[PDB]
């Protein structure tokens, strides 16, 4: 029964899942005057022309896009990666108003939304036994500000109705999420955790430096999502992010100078 409301927020966390006070959990503040360029990271190489998107699901939590994982269909490597990544799914965290939402910050400041697309290690085979890792999961991290809209996120938008409430579904084939990147692949990343409930810290996190804007229209058909199930009382699906935990004995490397 954990979620973002007043009684099982993340200060509570802890109490069933005590990793929550680890030693390398997500999300962090970024500070751009401490993370150092790293010259031996890579370019990231984001291999995304083969992906099968399947199903969107709102999970009480966030809605996922999903992909299908059973080959290297989309696939992330390159950067601080050893071996290849395949996306599993994608999910955002939002806010209640616009100055606030993102999980991340950057200099202490709040995007607001952010996205994470979520990849497993193929060495561990399957994402259950990669969360158990480490090194299991690679997830990227993109920033949103409200602006001008974004027209791939629209067909995400649309579908937004259709589930509305807590464990619904609906077909989601033939979405390209390269329509959701930024034009540069500059990147920060330090090694944390899942930002909900496990909590395990198995993630390598690469978070994109440039946001991707997207309309007022956009995040306010976000903000009618409901937490949740249908014929239960409404709580709107707001505010579903997890604020900065400490640093701790870790350093950000930046891809860039
Ligand atoms: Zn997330």
């Amino acid at each position: 029964h954990w979620g973002y409301g007043k009684h099982n927020g993340p200060e509570h966390w802890h109490k069933d899942f005590p990793i929550a006070k680890g030693e390398r959990q997500s999300p962090v503040d970024i500070d751009t005057h401490t993370a150092k360029y790293d010259p031996s990271l890579k370019p990231l190489s984001v291999s995304y022309d083969q992906a099968t998107s399947l199903r969107i699901l709102n999970n009480g939590h966030a809605f996922n896009v999903e992909f299908d994982d059973s080959q290297d269909k989309a696939v992330l490597k390159g950067g601080p990666l050893d071996g290849t990544y395949r996306l599993i799914q994608f999910h955002f965290h939002w806010g209640s108003l616009d100055g606030q939402g993102s999980e991340h910050t950057v200099d202490k400041k709040k995007y607001a939304a952010e996205l994470h697309l979520v990849h497993w290690n193929t060495k561990y085979g399957d994402f259950g036994k990669a969360v158990q890792q480490p090194d299991g999961l690679a997830v990227l991290g993109i920033f949103l500000k409200v602006g001008s809209a974004k027209p791939g996120l629209q067909k995400v938008v649309d579908v937004l109705d259709s589930i509305k409430t807590k464990g619904k579904s609906a077909d989601f084939t033939n979405f390209d999420p390269r329509g959701l990147l930024p034009e540069s692949l500059d990147y920060w990343t330090y090694p944390g955790s899942l930002t909900t409930p496990p909590l395990l810290e198995c993630v390598t996190w690469i978070v994109l430096k440039e946001p991707i804007s997207v309309s007022s229209e956009q995040v306010l058909k976000f903000r009618k999502l409901n937490f949740n199930g249908e014929g239960e009382p409404e709580e709107l699906m707001v505010d579903n992010w997890r604020p900065a935990q400490p640093l701790k004995n870790r350093q950000i490397k930046a891809s860039f100078k």
